[PDB]
């Protein structure tokens, strides 16, 4: 599968495969793990997305088992993790409340934790979780540089920060935040028009878009039948369309896809076969926000 | 009329005449065009506000039917024009849907038909005429750039721009942008507080303002009670006060007036005799919001 | 009381005195204004916050019938006054309606006015009380740049400004501009998410909470419950922990008190005796908020 650059250090599939459901499958045996990773691989997916809080911080640990007994299969992908959010759950069931945690010292438990629960000695990609309102980004972006520097961490990101919290954690780093993990889908186009987007493609870095297919909802009437035409032209499914559409934006989205199906996976890659035009674009932009473009406001 | 210099390169009327009617009229004739933008020199407005997409990709082609038959004309004007919006009428009628286009291969294709069209070999300002969702920047930018390197363009600008729209173009750009048509008037006032002209008045960008009557939405009670009063306590009509409501304005707005009537262009510059003091801007400015300004926070 | 340096040129009291009630007293005698200054500073709270408009433009004045009457009282203090809103009362009865003036001639009587009815020669803080929608920020700049060269300013802020507003008004002055007055509470919780505090923290600039109680509707279930429970464990009432809550944010925001009540100003340091841990700051802003904070998005 075609690569993409984050940056100089960092590079991932044009596609990446989201591990938060691992946990949930009735199978969390090392073969079966193995056997997920195996069909990424054969369609050339080998960034695999993660986050400490994952299956209530045992997600990461499901992954180890699969990884740790297949010698070989780590240096074969790359392994994006994300911290800074705390529920009471697993080995934070002291928590009193839900919140966030952006310390130096709660990065690196968690960064530790991450690389004993996978078995490895590197992430190739750590994201703050979430936009902390508590943020002291001078601590956060020195914690951020040294795991840079100390070779635990290729590169550093975020993942649902605004504009205003990227910049406000990358004005306390040297080191260059590569991406900012925000859902974008046929059915949340606001960051489009809202700004969010605008940022990321001034500053030359690649969103990664979770819930790249609406988060279920899009395939529970004239988007959809749009997705199906298009498929049946090009020869694909509609799910295949629908990502697409975010492969066309010229900001170089990077789709995060979280499914536990074997046969998902082994179709995954199609989206890369449809040739999205302009027009086909915006077709299906419109068709999403329910309303025609705007046109000349002298009318 | 008073100038208003928008860069080293290009000065307008600080009135504008905005064209987009101009094939609605039921004369389209050379002598009729011609007569209109005679009115507009006889008030010393002398820039004309075009765009390829008016009257369905016509109206630039009617103004050119009056410029080709007046010889010495088009030196006497500067022109407006505008790209970027794909509607299914007239050279566009393949169009499958409505859709933006800002590639280099149509920003060409557009401004060749405007030299065509309007009988020139040089625009005096080229605007992006809405914000596209599918934007390469680079690209954009080094189309731009070109087409005032080329000498055919002589300065650009955007229109319908966020903050962020206008940010990640300049980004790109080794050309200033010299203005943003935006819709400002007394119906349109979240420009004012919302970053919008905040943002213009930090870089020294003078907007262009549409829609500066409110949109035919004014005359059709308090706010016109007001500006009747004034007008009659300056000898000028209601219409000039609300333009002069705009001129006020310390970032030098440049509204764009859109009449096919002779009378009203005959009229446009007693908008320049108003004197619109601080106290007159916030009387009018509050019965259009239809609330007082915040006072003191400690009360 | 701990200090504040806002910059190398001014430190305030880390709780700041509002005074925009002192003449709402049925005291408002000398004795009774210098009572209440020695009842702060009893507490190490040496910052007092004026504005020309408070009382109608005489607040500042039975602040100086203090000042005048007790020498040596004015050197203990630091003063923190407004200017930019004239309503029709006192001194600006003549005005027709209420708005905003920020022209150089209108700060340069408002701080000569400051200056006269406290009996002063400098103010320590100015700021600019709301932001302009006719603002010119560089002739605003530059009156604030030579009230600071002059002595009579020791540095300039401003207050209710947005982001847009503060860096408009920041481009045009070689001062940097110190502080941002807006309102920060657990009701009023907006700026930890949109921007406006994230923009201060990037620029190291503190902000100064105005209604840090949440304007008297904070007093008047599950959140009072809360702060009585961590006040109950602290040894301090459900007022000093609202404040703590201000306190821990690591934007270093100064809150303005504005009781008129000595019991109130005895017990305003008790603020500074509350350990806020990351969790509790949690709780109390889940509690204000009303929903938990977002988690993982792939759920």
């Amino acid at each position: 599968m075609q690569r993409i650059a984050l940056s100089d250090k960092l590079e991932l599939s044009r596609i990446v495969y989201g591990m938060w459901r691992i946990g949930d499958d009735a199978d969390t045996s090392p073969a079966h793990v193995q056997a997920k990773i195996e069909a990424c691989l054969a369609q050339g997916i080998t960034t695999m997305d993660q986050a400490d809080i994952y299956g209530g911080y045992t997600a990461e640990a499901i992954l180890g088992g699969g990884l740790k007994a297949a010698p070989g299969l780590r240096d074969k992908i790359e392994i994006v993790t994300k911290c800074g959010i705390v529920a009471p759950a697993g080995r934070h069931s002291s928590a009193r409340v839900k919140h966030y945690d952006t310390t130096a010292g709660h990065i690196n438990v968690s960064v530790e934790a991450s690389l004993r629960d996978m078995g490895t000695d590197h992430v190739d990609l750590l994201l703050i979780h979430r936009p902390d309102p508590l943020i002291d980004a001078e601590e956060t972006g020195k914690a951020l540089d040294a795991l840079v520097a100390s070779g635990k961490v290729k590169a550093v990101g975020v993942s649902n920060f605004r504009p205003w919290d990227f910049s406000l954690l990358q004005s306390a780093m040297s080191n260059r935040l590569v991406t900012n993990q925000i859902e974008m889908s046929l059915l949340a186009t606001d960051t489009f028009t809202n700004g969010d987007l605008a940022y990321l493609q001034e500053k030359r870095v690649s969103p990664m878009a979770w819930s790249p297919l609406g988060g279920g909802s899009l395939f529970s009437g004239g988007t959809m039948a749009a997705l199906q035409r298009i498929g049946k032209e090009q020869g694909v499914d509609a799910t295949a369309v629908a990502i697409a559409w975010l492969l066309r934006h010229p900001a170089k989205i990077v789709p995060v896809l979280g499914t536990n199906n074997l046969e998902r996976i082994r179709t995954a890659a199609d989206a890369l076969r449809v040739t999205m035009d302009r027009q086909t674009w915006f077709e299906l932009y419109t068709l999403a926000i329910g309303k025609e473009v705007a046109l000349e406001h002298h009318h």
